[PDB]
């Protein structure tokens, strides 16, 4: 058994960046929004099921959510200023059973 890396083509693996990473935005929605920046090691172990394993250097996004903006929100309008963290995501994807669940997504 071993790791396998993912392309840009798997939907599974979009939904693990996706999940943990949705669960960045909603954290920070207070001030801003937690946007994804430069991934680094997005990866889908392949075991009894799978484990996603994800690890991006995280950023913000000034706008909230509303604030009259209707659809954009952004980081700090440039990257002079729009710092990041080193955030994993650890999603354990079961197929036969349609089981996708978080596990280990955490950002510092």
């Amino acid at each position: 058994g071993a790791p396998v890396p993912v392309d840009e083509n798997d939907e599974g693996l979009q939904r693990a960046l996706q999940f943990a990473i949705a669960e960045y935005n909603r954290a920070s929605n207070d001030k801003y929004s937690s946007r994804v920046v430069r991934v680094i090691s997005a990866k889908r172990q392949l075991v009894s099921g799978i484990k996603y394993i994800l690890q991006v250097e995280i950023g913000r996004t000034t706008c909230p959510k509303s604030s009259g903006d209707l659809q954009s929100c952004e980081f700090h309008d440039e990257p002079e200023l729009a710092k990041y963290t080193t955030c994993t995501f650890v999603v354990y994807s079961i197929p036969w059973l349609n089981q996708i669940k978080l596990l280990e997504s955490k950002c510092q």
